[PDB]
């Protein structure tokens, strides 16, 4: 029993971490077989950041202005690329430590564990969610470009986020592996704006099936609803429009609790009109969406 | 800027998580050089768990009983004792992973990361605190046993925790590495009640503290107040009662943020008289309690 914010073990990924410097600018970078990935934007001075050409300032750069360290070994760059809004840096030296690893670009909704660095050192590790307007509630300060949030299956790594910008809002903005960025953001210093941050209604709902499993159970009620009716209680409290497929996920979790999937919609949109009253479920005032259904099974399940 | 519950990176501790199997009960171990550590219970049968008498179920045992999994490689045991509630079984290779370690003892309110382990293979990390009443609020399935709390300053690994049993009220039980549990707690399945889980006031303020640095100030009103007058308020709402070293332990927090400890004691004492009024501090809504002065210094600061 009980439930926590689980991330996955950082091992795998720990050993992946290596620091890349372009100038004065130091920020992590994932060194997998023989090549090292970080934003492109290592190569802006405070100036460029503003409006950068980056394919423009990446001419003037060459293999040995970029100075990748491992530990404290320095690594030997022998060609460098830009793909999208990441570099990769290809070194002499295959990672002796690269996982069994995916490059893989994760859906909003989906959850992914994340090891802040700094100086390609890993600080901590936290789990997370892609928000449905593609931001990200980390925890980053300066020189924390280049950590990665990843997912792990048994032994294989799929590396979904690499961490580029905090918004003036104060969310992050980052990209999947291959240098594409998660919603409409650029690696530029300007007026960036984060579109409405909706609720993961299936999230919710697994957390809310989490805390059934785990005795929490007094927020359970004698009414049930249809998607329809749920869906306009949930567009009025800015949730995220529940699917047929949303109800399909959840089908293991309403199985196992032997509560259906629209019961549990039914005292969600209680607790969307009359609140909490003071009360808490699993130890939260609010209603946790960073618990996809398959974390709430996972953790549930002891899944290694 | 953003503020996580954010776990020490578990590597350096997944390199030292073992499987320990005495009959039909397997649970995870801690392997440190030549010895391996575990929950003494692994010796025992369900029939034994109601009213073990652990010496004499310990004469029944020889060093070959115990079967120690690294991996998939299996480990000979070459001596087994018990020093209180753990059991610490002497094999024939020292740990290759064996980081710098110390095994620690923590204060009730000091916080820790947790790798959640099932047959000697982590599952999860998650950051908890250890509770006033010596409990912790952890995500433990069976077979969980074993899993350690630890603490990492820069690369040496403060064991202070290993996981025992669960309570009827569905919280936490464990001991230090020397086999001494936390609180009153015996490894017996009988009638154990955890006391008041009160709040750790200094953790509270330092993540009020964690707020203002992270732009979350409404809460911030023009009221100080004394440690005198603060406490009959913590007393009432059953808060651990604040001290002269939580004020100095808070000082650098103070400084930074320019508040004096005081007067955010004036705005904790209005937000229990108060309540949120529907509102959130750092995407929360109610006073979290599980980060100490060190550690929002530690994350403000990025140390690696
Ligand atoms: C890791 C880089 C960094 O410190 N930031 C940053 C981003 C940029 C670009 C995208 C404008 C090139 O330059 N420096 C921080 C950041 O996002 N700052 C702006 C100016 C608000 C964009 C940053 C701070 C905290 C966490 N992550 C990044
Ligand atoms: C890891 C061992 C286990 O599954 N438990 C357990 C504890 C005990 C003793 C202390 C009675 C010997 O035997 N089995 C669970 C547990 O604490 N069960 C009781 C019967 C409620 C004590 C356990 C479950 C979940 C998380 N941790 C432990």
């Amino acid at each position: 029993s009980g439930f926590r914010k689980m991330a996955f073990p950082s091992g795998k990924v720990e050993g992946c971490m290596v620091q890349v410097t372009c100038g004065t600018t130091t920020l992590n970078g994932l060194w997998l077989d023989d090549v090292v990935y970080c934003p492109r934007h290592v190569i802006c001075t405070s100036e460029d950041m503003l409006n950068p050409n980056y394919e423009d300032l990446l001419i003037r750069k060459s293999n040995h202005n970029f100075l990748v360290q491992a530990g404290n070994v320095q690594l030997r760059v022998i060609g460098h690329s830009m793909q999208n809004c990441v570099l990769k840096l290809k070194v002499d030296t295959a990672n002796p430590k690269t996982p069994k690893y995916k490059f893989v670009r994760i859906q909003p909704g989906q959850t992914f564990s994340v090891l802040a660095c700094y100086n390609g050192s890993p600080s901590g590790v936290y789990q997370c969610a892609m928000r449905p307007n593609f931001t990200i509630k980390g925890s980053f300060l300066n020189g924390s470009c280049g950590s990665v949030g990843f997912n792990i299956d048994y032994d294989c790594v799929s590396f979904c986020y690499m961490h580029h910008m905090e918004l003036p809002t104060g969310v992050h903005a980052g990209t999947d592996l291959e240098g594409n960025f998660y919603g409409p953001f650029v690696d530029r210093q300007t007026a960036q704006a984060a579109g409405t941050d909706t609720t993961i209604t299936v999230n919710v709902l697994a957390w809310l099936y989490a805390a059934v499993i785990n005795g929490d159970r007094w927020f359970l009620n004698r009414f049930t609803t249809t998607l329809n009716d749920f869906n306009l209680v949930a567009m009025k409290y800015n949730y995220e429009p529940l699917t047929q497929d949303h109800v399909d996920i959840l089908g293991p979790l309403s199985a196992q609790t032997g509560i259906a999937v629209l019961d549990m919609c039914a005292s969600l949109k209680e607790l969307l009109q009359n609140g909490m009253n003071g009360r808490t479920i699993l130890g939260s005032a609010l209603l946790e969406d960073e618990f996809t259904p398959f974390d709430v099974v996972r953790q549930c399940s002891g899944v290694t």
